[PDB]
């Protein structure tokens, strides 16, 4: 990963000196937190998409494991800005991560804290889908709402599921057999004119789920929010999935069903345009989104 | 800090502060790795390592599960746990190897980063009886997690139910499953006793613990009656006895559970013969489990 | 017996006596097939066929689930369908079409049998209230029977619920999913009307009926405020109202279930204008609703 | 499919006569029942394998439809005899069928009854597995301890994912998450010299298995009946599953994770050869399950 | 408890009276309903709050136990205001209870029919004061599921349900904690042992869905408030780490009207004290059911 | 019912007086634990069937909810015995109960503590013929699952549990049914509102799990019993249909014995009437807790 200066607990460091013992309690029992942030390039220069509001959500990641952040807010966005200029990043994920650190081996991560953090990046015909054997953790199992290391251990089995399988990512659905989203998107599908977001449930919120939701609200489309089964996305006439990394991506084809026309669909296609406008400055009503960092 | 002095890292040893890896690394983000808990007891005849070749074998197991690529034979593990204890010196030591996977990428699947890294550390290392308290969360279902696998993810999971616990005053959690039957403790394999009979937990959503099947083997050969079911809370509440296994945790009787006595409210007869006869195969006193024993010198 | 006359086999109409298929077909053995359930109601202006397009297009998605190949455009479905009521002379009936895969071979895997074989028959065709009873069987889990399709095997669990109603002396059954929630009739989708407001069931794991849909479009013409939510089986015992709709069905009170009275315990106010505003809209009496419908002459 | 003369409620039939309704109630709602029968050639002849059990079992799903089959058992038996005989087969798979006629298109069957019936026959690495994201229907959903028609739409799904995965046959696990069975076959699993048969939860009470259990137990080997998960599989020495047409199948690898040393194991191969001796009538201590036609 | 006159089955008795056979299938086996009303004194005398909604409730929680309350529900109606007159009360929690008899012990309740019924009212010791509300309660996720719609009739108030509630209420003060929130058996926030759960969340405030809990009044009361103030209000399904990150939680009941939620699993909710919104509702409710908002007047009956 | 004297917390008294607050914890909120003992004529008296595992479970169940029973078992087992002496009964059915009061009535029973006491004993009307026995019992699944494991105490016979059991038993009545079969929440067989099940296959005797629930006495007599004749037992999880295809299928019970199952959901068991495993297990029962088996005479206390 070409990655460059990585800011470490305060200060940025080449990334070759960006290490961390061998016996930090999260690279045994997956007690970390991280976030997925992108900055793109704008006609005024590197923009972050929705900063504040992932930065929040990386401190409420931390509060369900109990986790102390040793920084305040404004410094993991000031430590987020600088992690794109001084490596003179134009468009690129970010991705800040705190996770606890060598204390003690119990499997109780309060000893460690506080957590260990740094804020590392570098510059950035339709899905096809399967759905997984591997269903997303009910509520009290694993924190859902939360980026929590130990709970990709189910995205990443899914995910290598789907692509053994010949497919692009897996769909998984929840213990009682309901959609519930995919290693690392939130799912969205149209009928008849109408966009349906899937529900919370044990899913994560998404911030790209929340934008798109908005923007279509914006565009005149009218949005509902339901829980979905497998077949009412093989009937849909169109089906997306939405991420940070992800942006927009239509879905064309679920299990070897085809989705509508078998290709990306009109609305999830306009919807990623849109986006894109977004996120790259062309559309004043949601410059509020953007944090230019020159 | 964990003094565990020299590491072995991936083929040779280093000084613990040499023992880092990158903050890129997929397990470090993902929960990608796998592990072990291996123990080396003292012995008359020096420190021995208790079912070491059982250990690896499932070390290698996790790793299949995760379709993790561990770049070295057993043996070579094997050999790497024999020396960390003497390297360093150890009589008495709890051993972690430790595989994960490294920062070649940091999409979610985790193939691209294969083969994995991996580590060997160790560290120097009852009548009252343990308390144990009812998680809100529940153990994963078998196709949420591999609970048959000591993959790091996974205790995500414990970690969330052992700190509730502990915060409510007890000493280790008592996870359910989602069906509301008892799993396990954070990390530590359950039984009970009831009438004369020792029960222990069918597996479950739980992991096979060594110690657990240790154990059952040393129940039958003192001659109780042991049954493997599936168990309710209330159950447990009205035993005559409770207690839990786990490498670490070794055999400790629980005397209370959700601030109901078990049984006379303290360490019961069954699970402190169980656990003296443990003690004495792992130290090399009963030449009918020296099969367990792999002597370090 | 059925009289149902002339049916459309694969393309072409034959005596009802010649409709027959090979006893080796794969839907026989494994419930492989799918079907529809249309209506053509009596108007001033001739037979009209109630939403036409939206059960032709179910058809087809009924198909898709099962990966079931028609081979046939749905334009030369349709016209079979209009076919069926002229050539037989109906003024009012049921229609079935049908596709189920036929005896290439008997393996599970119904894609070797691809292409379906294609069939549509027709035969020609509330004050107290329904009593109904709440199922010992649960409707299929969303991942494993597809509820959102009329696949043949997925009756046997309807066919289970509707014999012991009546066994218990019920005029039809009342399914809850493996939750417990109410789920909907052994064919029949659910409503039940408290303070004045109409609530729809969610579509949950049931089918996503079209009858529904009409109800709820009329409701919400008519200025019920109209809400869909989940429900449990206590919610609708004190409801002041309950009804199912269905294409045959079509808009039914159900005035006791579970031996317990619905509200006054009969047909109540708010059920018997939607299901008078449906038969005024299927008769062609709601020009409105015109678009609905589709002249046979 | 090459059947010849089939025997159709109480007489023999060319194969194109054996035709029934459209408007029969089985075509519309997986209302039928069947049973899977083979014979072998032996050096006496055709033997079909357990027949009366096979029988027994056949009435026994009826009963779970309250369907009426209006034949005496010995009649479908001699029926069984005689289409192994009139069609002149050696070795062979018979398949007796009962469903529920045309009399009436309401739901519920029993204004049906008595069923039809019919009995057809026709001659006669390791496979690689992958779990189904689709899972064998709950005791109270449908009756899996019966063959019911309907009951195979949940088969049917999943071998089709299977094979469109690239694999040969799908393990399918129940709404808790454990394993249940194959689309069509009863699991297996060895570990450390003990033969692990899975309880019959969900699952069909195989024919198959019950032998393959008597035979292991014959054999020496201990036989253990627990639930088990997939990753139990995924560890074991070896795995295999049963089923008349599939005989005793070894596993060499389910979810693209080898089983063992990646290809058919010992006591697998072992069975499977011990079970074609003991239908093909080469085990006289097993003579008591075979029916010799001639 | 100091009830003082007690209806029972049409006519008041002292306390000492009023009692019950040991053989009474409802101690045997659970098999009662109940409803917890409140009258709030104002300067025009005690005010019932929601009276009718709560008799209807009373008898539809019957009609889920098929038992039979000889009593037309003015009868009941007019017990209850009496209840209050008879001893003097002015404000006072007011709690109904119909319980099958001793004719028979066997498990099902009909034979037992019609069912006995009782009115008692009683004063309440203390109150929470404004820096105790502040503070707000702390709860815990119970190791006890609500149960399941199929199981036990969640929209009544059984008298049987409440081994669940009485379970879980134990296990949260045993922990440390004012309350307990329980889950669904699928792993969802379903309420607390008698409380309905609200939270707040940038703006919104969120009722939870009814899935398995009781559709409370105080929960229905708080919504038309919210909405009638301005407030957007949402139902959802809801997850324990969703009310982790809430800016505000807080629960209604009868007789926990609106209280704040300051924390949930040792985990700060928001500020880590009562937010505004849940004081602002709270005070808004306690104008209400005393009478002091003439909006809400239609909610009041007025025992004097 | 007919009790006559009834023990009421450490002394005898008219069952006129055997009455208890309708305030009483209990009686709200199903806060009460029970069990089921029957005392058999015999030639030397009337013989208490396993009192001794009756009383540690009634002491069991009293755990499950932290209730204090003031009272050594020793003390509870010579009221048991002397219900029956003072009544003068010879074969009766015995019910001690213990209840949360009416020191308050918070959800919380603790402040309750210690729980009230009683021990009453009652004839029977009538018993079941042979011919009855015979034709054996018919069953209906029911639309009520059992509760699961964390919502409700399966292995306690806990007042509250049996508004599960009312719920299923009235549906199976209502249905034209004699008693209601109960499945776990996943689908599986569970037991009777009130009664362990088994079945019979090619010869062997299958006991059910006890999964969710209660650890019967009958149940487990009837499998020491089954052994010692030699018969083959297994425990087995069950489904519905395994039983529909069962040769035999019955339940056990203290006040159902061993009654012989001979249809569920309108198919018959087997033959459709009782078979003759289940009738010589019924058999052999009977000639043991009416003291005609010297082999388990250790089971039987006998009062005089
Ligand atoms: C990060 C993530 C998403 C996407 O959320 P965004 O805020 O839109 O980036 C979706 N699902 C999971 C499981 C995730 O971890
Ligand atoms: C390691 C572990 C155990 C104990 O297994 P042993 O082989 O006896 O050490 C039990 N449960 C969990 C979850 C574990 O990780
Ligand atoms: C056909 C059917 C319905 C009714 O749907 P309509 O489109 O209104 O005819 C409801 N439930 C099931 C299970 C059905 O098969
Ligand atoms: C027929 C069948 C089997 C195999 O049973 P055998 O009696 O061994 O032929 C296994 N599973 C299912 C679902 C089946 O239908
Ligand atoms: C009584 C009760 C409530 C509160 O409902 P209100 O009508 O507002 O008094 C909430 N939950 C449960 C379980 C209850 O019994
Ligand atoms: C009392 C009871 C039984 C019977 O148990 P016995 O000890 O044999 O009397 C069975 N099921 C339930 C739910 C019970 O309460
Ligand atoms: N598909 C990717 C992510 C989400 C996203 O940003 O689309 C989830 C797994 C971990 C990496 C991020
Ligand atoms: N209780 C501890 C362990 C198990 C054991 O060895 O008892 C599980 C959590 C991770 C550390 C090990
Ligand atoms: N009640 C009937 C249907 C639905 C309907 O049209 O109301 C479902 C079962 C199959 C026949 C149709
Ligand atoms: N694999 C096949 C069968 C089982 C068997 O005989 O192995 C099940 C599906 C229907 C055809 C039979
Ligand atoms: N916390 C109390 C109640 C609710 C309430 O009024 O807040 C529920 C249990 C039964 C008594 C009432
Ligand atoms: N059918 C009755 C009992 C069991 C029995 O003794 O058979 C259970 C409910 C409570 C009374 C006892």
């Amino acid at each position: 990963i070409k990655a460059g200066l990585i800011w470490m607990n305060g200060a940025f460091v080449p990334q070759e000196e960006a290490k961390t013992s061998v016996l930090s309690h999260a690279l045994h029992y997956g007690t970390s937190v991280f976030e997925g942030i992108r900055a793109y390039e704008t006609a005024k220069g590197p923009a972050i998409f929705r900063l504040k509001e992932h930065v929040k959500r990386f401190y409420n990641s931390a509060k369900v494991l109990r986790m102390e952040i040793p920084f305040a807010p404004e410094e993991l966005e000031e430590a987020i800005k600088e992690v794109v200029r001084r490596n003179g990043y134009r468009s690129c994920y970010i991705r800040p991560l705190a996770w606890m650190g060598a204390k003690a081996l119990g499997v109780n991560p309060l000893p460690n804290n506080p957590a260990e953090v740094m804020v590392a990046a570098w510059e950035w015909k339709g899905a096809r889908l399967i759905t997984s054997s591997w269903a997303r953790f009910p509520a009290n199992v694993m924190p859902g709402k939360a980026k929590v290391g130990g709970n990709y251990v189910n995205s990443a089995l899914a995910k290598m599921e789907a692509v053994a399988a010949g497919a692009d990512e897996a769909l998984l659905l929840d213990e009682e057999g309901y959609v519930a989203e995919g290693s690392g998107e939130n799912l969205f599908f149209v009928r008849d004119g109408v966009i349906y977001a899937l529900e919370h449930s044990v899913n994560l919120e998404g911030i790209t789920r929340d934008s798109v939701i908005r923007i279509a609200k914006d565009l005149g489309y009218e949005v509902q929010v339901v829980r979905a089964t497998r077949d009412q996305l093989y009937m849909a006439d169109e089906v997306f999935m939405t991420g940070t990394a992800a942006e927009v991506t239509p879905v064309s084809m679920i299990d070897w069903r085809p989705i509508g026309k078998g290709t990306a669909g009109p609305v999830a296609l306009r919807l990623r345009e849109v986006y894109l406008e977004a996120v790259t400055g062309r559309r004043p009503e949601y410059e509020g989104w953007l944090t230019y960092v020159n």
